[PDB]
């Protein structure tokens, strides 16, 4: 019976916080893949104008390109509107009938997870595992979580570099697409 | 007016060649951007191609660390057999006000030429060909009949020794295609078994 | 005037929070170049660094795709403990005309501030102190004593929660380093098993 | 008995197609490990001003530092003075006292190998390969060897891209020690 983690996150942009996270987690935890699922989102999220679907799909597969145990879905950006956690796992269930599922995502997102909708359901689908920075749910903390995506937004924002927060190519693909500035 | 080189192949998988053909051109035709455009339903062949989602990422992946290469869904989002004049209709679209140069392999080049029409062809975009050492063809074959001026430029390239045939082959039989093919392709072939 | 960088560490082994540190602080400062200096000798730990050449060899191959890095031999070619008045003596040797920032961590720092000649070092170079989240250090306890005008700046740097010494510990438990340390780095500790 | 590959080239620059062809043979031949030797050089060659040592040792290891089974000695730029091939094998039989050794260069270097210095020793401490571009002693056609160094100085000297050629590094490498302009 494989171990598949789930990676859950918006990933705007995937940094090399989220990539060190989900390595840990997959040794820690002996995942034999782990399956990146960037959050579809509207054109504003908190005050903030979320880059388009395709361009965070996108910069997640090149960030994970080269780790044989990494991939990405497409499920929660091709569902349709808002994406719920409860979804996405029913989603991977499917797709891997015979699989045990850990949700891997901020312990900050999976402090309010009896706020979301289903909880109830969600605890049957997955064990969950939230990644913090130092300073039924197990807790892993990831010092490289201090690189978070707010911080290379303003960044690029600001024509400052971004260069080894993020990984070669998406670097690149930020600066070319004129995601951020 | 930008100059941009749109770069046609079914990219099966994108390899070095491809990448060290594109930079080529892009230098010696002072080009702004290349845009990558992965066929989407290629001419069938006596072969069965890989999903096109599935070349469409190893392009961009291959790509994504250049400023000046970009990938276009344009051939992937529309549906039938990919055919050049549809190609380069959909770029004119999105791109009104600039010069196109299409570049692919000169075979590919004389097929296009044989088939679409002419007179839509040379009023979208000029035409580069461009080839491996020992493969001769020459301009006057390339086409049954005389081009319009300045339509077409054949280059050379010996990097395109390198085959996206080849690879295949070496793939399936779990032979190394390292620093034939991009980092991140390699590993992206691999994990997804695409020539197993 | 050049302003050049001068990031002076043990590097064993380099990692992505000493490139993010060496990256903020030439936007920050306005630096041209930054020449990392892997130390010849550190000063001995109650700990057996890895041999000088491998720690050289590790920052070449993270740095070389930077336009802006080099890598100077300057401490490595010098017999004896490593101190940095000698570092930036020979620095300003081989660019007399540039303004010298060192770089290195603020517990570093302060150890150099309390046994190195101050005349010597601020009539050589300024200094930058970069720092981790949570390490609370004042420049009031940096030094024993009032600096020089502008002879001392601390930059705290969030990538810098990843140490060296993390990394030899995963490396040694057989945990992974991927994306704590660059690619080749990682490849090349593990085919010279230099922390099994 | 280890089998161990030694890949002698002068390597100014080291570029795609020597990886490749290493990376071929070592397939090919069972090796275990490839070792990189760049050759020992004085400041002109042939009616060309060759690149410092270090410069190309150190890229020939930020060539080949992702491969597990490549690594890099400085056993020819180290010896002072000329490098006879004899020397090489004999210093890295001395390195490597219980490995069989295959010595893997340019056919059109290997055809002159009888005139190279005491060529009966070098028959009795390695088996050679000789790789080639298509178009005792095996020969390997790698096709792309259509990449050579000389037209990767041309094209630099000429500030022309260098990309895709010759390794990501090796390329910023180049151009920031102004190795060819
Ligand atoms: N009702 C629901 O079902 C519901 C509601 C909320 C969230 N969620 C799920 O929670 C996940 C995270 O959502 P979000 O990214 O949009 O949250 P967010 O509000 O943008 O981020 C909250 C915190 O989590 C961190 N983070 C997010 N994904 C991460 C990951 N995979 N690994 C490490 N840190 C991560 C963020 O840092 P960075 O900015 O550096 O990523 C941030 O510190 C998604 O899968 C989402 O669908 C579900
Ligand atoms: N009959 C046709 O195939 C045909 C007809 C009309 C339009 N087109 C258009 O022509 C382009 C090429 O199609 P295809 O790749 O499917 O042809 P193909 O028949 O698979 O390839 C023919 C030759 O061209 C080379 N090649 C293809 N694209 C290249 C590129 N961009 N740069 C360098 N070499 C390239 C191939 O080498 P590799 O295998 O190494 O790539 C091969 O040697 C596409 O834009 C396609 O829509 C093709
Ligand atoms: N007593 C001393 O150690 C001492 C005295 C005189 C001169 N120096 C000079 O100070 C520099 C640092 O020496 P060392 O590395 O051997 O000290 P260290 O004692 O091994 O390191 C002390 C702290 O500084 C950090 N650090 C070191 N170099 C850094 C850099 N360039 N950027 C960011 N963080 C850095 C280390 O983190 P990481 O482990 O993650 O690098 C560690 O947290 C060298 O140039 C050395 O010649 C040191
Ligand atoms: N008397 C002797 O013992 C003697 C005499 C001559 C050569 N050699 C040995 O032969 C080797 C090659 O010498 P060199 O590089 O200086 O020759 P070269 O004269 O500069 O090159 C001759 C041809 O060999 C190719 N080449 C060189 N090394 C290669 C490699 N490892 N893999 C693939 N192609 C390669 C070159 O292409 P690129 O330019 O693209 O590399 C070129 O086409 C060295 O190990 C050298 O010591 C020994
Ligand atoms: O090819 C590689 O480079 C990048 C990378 C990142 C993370 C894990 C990995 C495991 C194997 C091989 C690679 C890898
Ligand atoms: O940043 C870069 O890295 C990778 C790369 C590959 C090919 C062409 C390129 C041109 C400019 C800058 C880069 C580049
Ligand atoms: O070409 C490049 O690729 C890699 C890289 C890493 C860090 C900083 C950089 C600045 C300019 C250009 C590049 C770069
Ligand atoms: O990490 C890797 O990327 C680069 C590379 C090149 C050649 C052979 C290789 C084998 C394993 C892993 C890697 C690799």
């Amino acid at each position: 019976r494989r171990r598949l983690g789930v990676m859950g996150g918006t990933f705007d942009p995937i940094h090399n916080g989220h990539l060190v996270a989900a390595s840990e987690v997959a040794d820690r935890f002996a995942l034999d893949e782990v399956i990146f699922v960037p959050t579809g989102q509207p054109w504003q999220k908190q005050g903030r104008k979320v880059s388009p679907a395709e361009h965070r799909y996108l910069m997640t597969v090149i960030a994970t390109a080269s780790n044989p145990r990494f991939t990405v879905s497409r499920a929660d950006i091709d569902r349709g509107g808002a994406t719920y956690t409860v979804d996405t796992l029913t989603d991977l269930r499917t797709a891997h009938p015979d699989a045990d599922l850990y949700f891997i995502t901020g312990a900050d997102a999976l402090a309010s997870i009896l706020s979301w909708e289903n909880w109830e359901q969600l605890f049957t689908l997955a064990k969950f595992i939230g990644v913090s920075r130092p300073g039924g749910l197990s807790l892993v903390e990831v010092p490289a979580l201090a690189i978070s995506s707010t911080d290379c937004r303003i960044r690029a924002g600001q024509a400052r570099p971004i260069w080894y927060l993020v990984p070669d190519g998406v670097v690149q693909y930020v600066a070319k697409h004129r995601l951020y500035s």
